[PDB]
């Protein structure tokens, strides 16, 4: 039976609520997508189909496009690849994502068994926002059904191609409000998905559960106590934000004004900004390529760019800051990607402290964190750190990702061979 029912709210449209009391790190529902694709950045550097990253991967021989890890993915993408493969086929100019995933949408209910990703809420359900949207946004709409329509005239020339009464204007409306970035186990964007069913739940700047991602599927756990009737929130938005860059975004993406607690208090905000403001305005102008860069898995470029900020010879921020924050974690996943272990290891133990502050409770972000400094630092035998780091990293994953999620496996793993090393010293 479902531990989560959809309910309409008073002021948020619909919700989801809950229909049984819960605890931190139940899992409420899960999730595979009505669509998804991979993101600009990583397109040709993970799996098409399972999201994992891979050294080669093989391309479809029609379309050239579409890169998969294996034969088995390649084979088993290939249903939902099939349609949107003439398309890309007949375009060297290659879409937004919004568009391609679009298209995938069409496909799966043109031709897809009804899907269980809308089992509670379906794509025609999902909130559109069209009569909040400004003029501005409305014209960006109407360039990305054009777009729509000049990529998949191969597939799609008339409304009979089409669900009934679709409306490509109305969809992509729902796409921007409605769309999930697909995290890999290091949390890095890969992918874009629909999954209408989770597209219930309302935003809360301090939430009381959260998504993760493992390859394409979606786990919703609690991560607060939850009691009968009390509303679902997950955050939809990165932490490290002030409350004027939450207000930029949910007025953009989301078309509303967030009435929380931190919001109303600029809760963090003074310490997220704390060192000089002419320093961290550079850093966030900087921060517009290093981001770019690592979304394209270019480590090299990212570790440059961020040594020049950390190591700087002219002044420098304190790690609270948030974009110093964002700066040091780019500089670890590079290093880590890179095999500069004793380096990531020195950044990642200084976003520790400003990661306790800024993700409460249990986030997944922290948890998977704390997981890199405790691996980094059993590798380089220090046993005792390691396994304290390791064990907070479960204490948190437990809640945020649990048993369902691979990554969880790979923990235990790490403190089994951490246990035995204490065990033999
Ligand atoms: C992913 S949908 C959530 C479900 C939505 N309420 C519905 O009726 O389909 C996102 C939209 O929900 C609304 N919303 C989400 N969180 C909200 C909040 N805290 N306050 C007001 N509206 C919110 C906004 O319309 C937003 O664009
Ligand atoms: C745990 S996270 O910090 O890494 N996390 C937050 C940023 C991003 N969030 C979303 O894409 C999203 C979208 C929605 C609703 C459809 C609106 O809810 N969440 C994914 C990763
Ligand atoms: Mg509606
Ligand atoms: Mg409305
Ligand atoms: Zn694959
Ligand atoms: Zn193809
Ligand atoms: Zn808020």
């Amino acid at each position: 039976p479902l531990k989560v029912e959809k309910f309409a709210t008073a002021n948020r449209g619909n919700g989801l609520r809950a229909v049984t009391p819960l605890r931190p790190g139940e899992l409420l529902f899960r999730s595979d997508p009505l669509a998804y694709t991979v993101c600009k950045g990583s397109r040709g550097v993970v799996c098409d189909r399972c999201l994992l990253g891979k050294e080669k991967l093989m391309r479809c021989s029609q379309c050239r496009v579409a890169k998969y890890c294996s034969a088995k993915c390649q084979k088993k993408a290939w249903p939902d690849h099939k349609r949107e493969c003439k398309c890309l086929k007949s375009c060297p100019r290659y879409p937004p994502d919004s568009v391609r995933l679009l298209g995938r949408v069409v496909f799966k209910l043109m031709d897809g068994a009804p899907s269980e990703s809308e089992k509670l809420y379906s794509f025609y359900d999902l909130e559109s926002n069209i009569n909040k949207l400004t003029e501005d946004k409305k014209e960006g709409l109407r360039q990305l059904v054009m777009t729509f329509q000049h990529f998949m005239r191969e597939e799609i020339q008339d409304a009979s191609q089409l669900p009934p009464a679709f409306d490509l204007f109305e969809a992509f409306a729902k796409v921007i409000c409605n769309s999930f970035t697909i995290c890999n186990a290091e949390m890095q964007e890969v992918g874009v998905g629909l999954y209408p069913s989770i597209s219930l739940l309302n935003h809360s700047c301090d939430p009381n559960c959260s998504i993760v991602f493992n390859g394409p599927h979606l786990l919703l756990r609690a991560v607060r106590d939850i009691e009968v009737g009390e509303e679902l929130t997950i955050c939809y938005l990165d932490m490290l934000m002030t409350s004027e860059e939450r207000r930029k975004q949910l007025r953009d993406q989301y078309c509303f004004e967030c009435d929380c607690f931190r919001c109303q208090t600029q809760d963090k905000d003074a310490d997220m900004l704390t060192g000089d403001e002419q320093v961290w305005k550079e850093v966030q102008e900087s921060l517009k390529k290093i981001e770019e860069l690592k979304a394209h898995w270019k480590w090299e470029q990212v570790l440059a760019m961020c040594q020049a900020i950390i190591s700087s010879n002219s002044e420098r921020l304190p790690d609270i800051n948030i974009y110093q924050l964002k700066v040091l974690d780019c500089a670890m996943d590079a290093c880590i990607n890179l095999g500069l272990l004793e380096e990531a290891l020195f950044y990642g133990t200084r976003t520790m402290e400003p990661y306790r502050i800024f993700f409460p409770g249990s986030h997944p972000v922290r948890g998977v964190q704390v997981m890199k400094v405790g691996k980094l630092q059993l590798h380089q035998g220090m046993f005792p750190q390691a396994m304290k780091n390791l064990r907070l990293a479960f204490d948190i994953m437990r809640v945020t990702h649990g048993r369902e999620h691979s990554l969880i496996e790979d923990l235990i793993l790490l403190l089994e061979e951490c246990d035995a090393n204490i065990r033999a010293s």
